[PDB]
């Protein structure tokens, strides 16, 4: 389309971004090509957004492509490299090199650029029997340090290594210390910059949105590599990060495709946390009954029997946690196969604003579409806006199906009448 | 001494050190010894006195190093190194190594250490018909930025080397970077650490103390190197730097035998300004008469006559800037050949608070000094502390000379007297 | 030794003490003698390392010295003093005197000096029978208002009186005050400057380092004065402060002596936290098992069998706390009388951090040293720093006691081994 | 009246006074007796209303009562105190006294007081072969510091003593240390709390309200005392002090009299900077004509020609400042002796908004009155409001007089008519 366009496609995603973290891990290959001046620019724009930037930059297949053109090969573990002292004295210099030129890159085509010493190291140890001499892991990152970088604007830049207390440099696996890093500042967003389109499925199909248990379940029959960054995707959301993203660094504009579109184009991973919703039972009707009284008592709910409840409670859905329950949900069928209706959705007020709302929602849309329903209404006295802003548009008696509409003559109440499609 | 004798030695330069700025142009020699863990302590002490530090290192003695093991030689050039693209490239590398190093040993024997974008240099370009090629001086340096870091009280650690708006990278010469830097941030001390022990005079002598003068004149027979230091030297000074200091990097604990002891044990830099002081002549009278005129009427300076000064200007000495004087004092001599007196010393309200009152009195001391006086005594009648705060003890009027003692009992002001002691 | 040797033996204090608040209670003789230009340089230079300071100083001993000359006799109460209208208004005399006066000393040989209102007194009341008058204790201090003197980085100078809401003035007793103020502000530091050494033992030796149990059974022993410090220091331990300290403010800069060597020259105080370590038996073997299973299945700790803590279970210890253990450590013993071993070492992940670590070696140690093992063996695949930087240096397997040699080469972990050697 | 009247009537004071600064030299009798409980509440309310306070207190008096106790006389000079060791000694005592009690009375019927070591002291020196001992005078306020104790909102109560870098202490003049710290501060307004109200006038009137000049000529014939406050009180004025004024502390509730009522009741002084305001002549025609041609030419001013500026030159004054002229102004007279009319009253944009403008009119209605005329008329165009907001209220042709009613009607301009009256 045209620019004016593009642009306010990109708004909504602007909106978000804006004043929020995104620790990039980015593929060290990514740092010397004429892929370097590209992207250079592309996380100068996401500054020039108000973005708060970390960026780390693994070495290993730079330090591999320097031990083959030596004659010795290097030992992984677990999937992590054996670092010895002289490769470890390369990183450093390596880390020199492309920090020098990511900064030249920066500067022509003033974007202020900041790296310190935040980063503590602690040696991985020995693993299975195999010393990985000079391979650090993060022992303390310093978070306030960083945040005091970020609140001032600047974009912070580290190198993979991390320093020890006996004055010793460890070597740090660039995947997962981005992880790490991320799940300190609590970042919003964890980007890793590869060399790959995202993540495939089974069959050749990039895989645009996945859940933690969905990526969890690809990496069974998965490259080791993509396996890795899965673990550590895993573990990052774990944390507290709301979102990791696999794109590739090499395909031009990528990181801005990613952040600004509807689309994307690489994998995007994110957890549902627990949310224990089952179908109810005779014995959760004291529960709803408890809970759903006292909004009848006030109009927001229909009136209802505890008879209502006890020969209809297969159309009902409870949310629980540690037994108690903190929601409900009906779904209503009628002679027309086509519709439901949603009714008696209710929460706690004191679980109240966590999305147990949306998921009950969520649940019963997906209870309706499994039996074959297209047309969901709904029918609220005192919450028209709450379906409003999530799929549902107004409507009328006589949008209703037959005998919905005669109760709803019948019952007096005037409520708003909404309906959301449902597709296959 | 003892501990407690050495700290308390050391207490008034640390009050003077507080909250102050340092920079320090440091040997990249001295960055690869047993000579960095020392160092890095020592640095580290700095910060832990709530000294801001800005640390710059040079490049040359390494890539010359590399030259040399490589077959190549370099070329130098008004003192300055032409640094091709390979070599630039070798110092990105060593900055990487060095800084890296630096910090672990900073680390381990929590100091909060930064790092950034804040130079922007551009090419020296062509010198007497040669090429620089990546030889840089730096164009614009980000002096909010830096002030920024130090504010936060993080040390500020610089490789010698800015970025342009080409996106190229250009090598800077540590010695005239450090001075320019210093100067942006109009630092209170320039240091520039290095391999030998200060700057020699003619015959062997570590010259303790220099005027930008002397340090100017020693450097028409000095070596090319410490010729070098001395003009990026004066220029600091002459841009705003309080104080240069040259060490010798290597001595042990040098650092710190410099800043916090009277002693130091290396060469310290400073410029006094300019200040015009003549020996009075008859023109002068009505100037004089003018300034000294309304002390007399306040009861602060002892009634004359312009007789008095007519007959007596010889003794008389005058500050001028642009013709206009601010300043004159008088030195008195008696029959006694030791004794001398300094009188009438005054300054423009205007002009008051700047020093002025310290050169007329420095002036007049070396006067007496000239001249075979050892005793100078000052009779004033509120304004004897200024004297006692500067090197006069409290008199009477029995330690006067004969002559001023009889003045003294019949002028009726019951001044105060003083005397300060001045030795060969 | 020289300068530098001392500048760098205080170093690390230094690093400690800054930013640190301390509170110092001071007697006031020693704000009369020459003790006095003495102390006040000596708190200037605490000051000048960013040490935040709060003093408090008593006025007993002029309050006596004015009594005694004036015929009437002082009396005190469960160790206090009871102070009549006229006494409360010489000391505000003196407050005002002493105060002044400090300032002076303070600013000739310019630091940043407060006082304000931030004490309100309540009386102390009456005592078995005895009214103590206008004897006062601290009912509310104003921690905000002190906190943001102290942040300006001002030194808070305080009297011994305290306000009330009635509109009265109360004698506070300088020491339980100063134990009382410390508490509120958590300082990191209480000292006291009284006019002895420290505080004796039984039998003549100045106590140099004491835990607040160690102190409390010197008390049942010792004169009452020395008394009321224990009592006090205890108090502001329990209530949060690190760490108290008592000197002789006559001794010539002890107060610089104390912070800045190891050594100190009076005597300091510490409160272990409670800390319930005990020999374990067969109840905690499954929650041994469970604590430490899933580090085996991780390498990170040998794999164990229960039959192996079954019958070993006499040289594990636990830590516990409400009956739950959060701890364990074993000590294995060799043929060769002069080797230990600490294994299993071990705490949860939710209790790691707090020093659970710390206590469980240190009472091995105590354990090996009770049985007169020298050598303490630690082998450890993934933990060696831990144990590195508390005292373990680096060995070998021909180091090991000849059964543990055997065992290490044919478990096929390529743990490293380390030794901490332990004295008599 | 009632509460809401006297209230409403406090409110524009109160604006004014919020966020002020306000020192107040306060006579130390005062501190002492009933009046002290009552002034601490006036002062409390000061500061509850959002006023800086600064306070500084004498003790002359108590010296004296306790010189004559003791057989003693003190010696004044120049109106100023000879103070030797002894009673330098115990105004450091009446110091702490004064301040704990105020303190007291402060808190119990909580205001933030504070306190600090802000003045350095010099001795006064000899005065007419008087030796002043220990009387000083401040050499240097710390007026940083001051401003971040008022910035925080709180009192700052300072004692007549001053500290010098020799480590000594000087008495100092209460009259005179109010008076620069108040220049210091450049503070709105300078309070002093004497024991009689106000400055009288030679024949027993209290005088209310006098320029420096008027004061000044009240001291050639006033009792040395009030010769002293004067001389204070003119020195602050020139030196910044937007208002000095005299009340008496002892009156219970002056303070807040004075402040918030348009009367008053002691006496204010305030400084009318210089303004050489003259009657025009022929040579100011052509900077008039320059001035106010551009505006005629914008239709802000009546047309005019030179012709009228000839021949009507004596009814115009202008305003001038080295020669210069920047302002001017006409009165008309008119065949109805009662009336005036001020005309062509301009300024130069570049001296606009500094007060110019008010001047002319006030000289213009002084040459009014002078003259009987009791009515002002101002016929302006685009500038009424500027007239209405300095005591003009809304006219009409018919009340003009009659030949400014013709030329209005004739002019065309349909300018608004605006009238003062003015009085006896
Ligand atoms: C067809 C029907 O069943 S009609 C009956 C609907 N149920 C009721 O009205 C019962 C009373 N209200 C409730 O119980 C509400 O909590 C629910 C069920 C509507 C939503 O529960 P939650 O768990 O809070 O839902 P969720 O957390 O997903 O959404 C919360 C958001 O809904 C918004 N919301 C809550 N009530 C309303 C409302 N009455 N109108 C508009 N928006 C609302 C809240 O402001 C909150 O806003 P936010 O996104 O700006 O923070
Ligand atoms: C023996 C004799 O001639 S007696 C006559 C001495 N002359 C007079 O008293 C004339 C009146 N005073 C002056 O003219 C003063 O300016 C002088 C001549 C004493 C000093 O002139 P300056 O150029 O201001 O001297 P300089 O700048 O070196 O020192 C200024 C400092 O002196 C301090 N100083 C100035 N006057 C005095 C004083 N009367 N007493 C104590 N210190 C003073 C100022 O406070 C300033 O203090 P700082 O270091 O804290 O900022
Ligand atoms: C010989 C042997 O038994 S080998 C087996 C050692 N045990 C294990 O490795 C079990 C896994 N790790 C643990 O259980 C760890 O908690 C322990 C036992 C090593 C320490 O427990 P804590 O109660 O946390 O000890 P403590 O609180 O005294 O010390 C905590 C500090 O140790 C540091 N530390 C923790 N693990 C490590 C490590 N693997 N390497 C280096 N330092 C570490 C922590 O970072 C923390 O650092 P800090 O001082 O900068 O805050
Ligand atoms: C009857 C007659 O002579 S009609 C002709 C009046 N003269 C003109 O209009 C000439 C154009 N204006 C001027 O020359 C204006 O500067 C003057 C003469 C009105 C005032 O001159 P100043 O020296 O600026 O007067 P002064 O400083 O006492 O007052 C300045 C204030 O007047 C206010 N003021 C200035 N012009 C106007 C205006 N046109 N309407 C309302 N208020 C105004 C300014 O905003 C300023 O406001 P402040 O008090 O909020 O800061």
């Amino acid at each position: 389309d045209s620019f004016v366009a593009h642009f306010r496609e990109a708004a909504p995603y602007i909106r978000q971004m804006r004043g929020t973290t995104l620790v990039a891990g980015i593929d060290g290959r990514l740092l010397e090509g004429g892929t370097l001046n590209k992207l250079a620019a592309d996380i100068g724009l996401l500054s020039q957004l108000g973005i708060r930037l970390v960026l780390i930059h693994g070495a290993y297949h730079f330090l591999d492509r320097l031990a083959a053109a030596q004659g010795r090969t290097p030992h992984y573990c677990r999937g992590l490299r054996v670092t010895d002292e002289t490769s470890l004295g390369q990183a450093q210099q390596f880390a020199g090199t492309v920090r020098s030129r990511f900064e030249a890159a920066l500067c022509g085509s003033s974007v202020p650029l900041v790296s310190g010493n935040f980063l503590t190291a602690r040696p991985i140890g020995v693993i299975d029997g195999t010393d990985m001499e000079y391979a650090g892991v993060i022992r303390k990152t310093d978070t306030a340090a960083l945040r005091f970088q970020l609140d001032a604007g600047n974009i912070v830049w580290m190198p993979p290594l991390g320093h020890s207390y006996g004055g010793k440099t460890f070597n740090l696996d660039m995947v997962q210390a981005a992880a790490s890093v991320a799940v300190s500042l609590q970042a919003e967003k964890l980007v890793y910059l590869t060399l790959s389109d995202g993540i495939s499925r089974p069959d050749g199909t990039l895989a645009e949105t996945l859940s933690a248990q969905e990526a969890q379940s690809l990496a069974e029959h998965a490259a080791s590599e993509t396996r890795r960054l899965i673990s550590s995707a895993v573990a990052a959301l774990e944390g507290g990060v709301h979102r990791v993203q696999i794109l590739n660094g090499a395909a031009d504009g990528s990181l801005l495709q990613e952040l600004f579109t509807r689309n994307g184009i690489g994998t995007s991973i994110a957890k549902e946390a627990f949310v224990s919703i089952r179908q109810a039972h005779s014995g959760d009707i004291p529960h709803i009954a408890a809970l759903i009284r006292p909004l009848e008592e006030q109009g927001i709910l229909l009136h209802r029997s505890r008879e209502y409840l006890e020969n209809h409670i297969s159309e009902f859905s409870i949310l629980e946690h540690d037994g108690n329950l903190y929601g409900c949900a009906a779904l209503k069928t009628f002679a027309e196969a086509d519709c439901g209706e949603i009714a008696c959705l209710a929460v706690s007020p004191q679980a109240q604003d966590g999305g147990y709302g949306e998921r009950l929602l969520a649940h019963i849309i997906d209870k309706a579409r499994g039996i074959g329903i297209s047309r969901l209404f709904a029918l609220s006295t005192n919450t028209g806006e709450w379906f409003a802003e999530r799929g549902f548009q107004t409507a009328s008696e006589d949008e209703l199906p037959e005998t919905r509409r005669k109760d709803y003559r019948s019952n007096g109440r005037n409520s708003h009448i909404l309906v959301r499609r449902l597709h296959r």
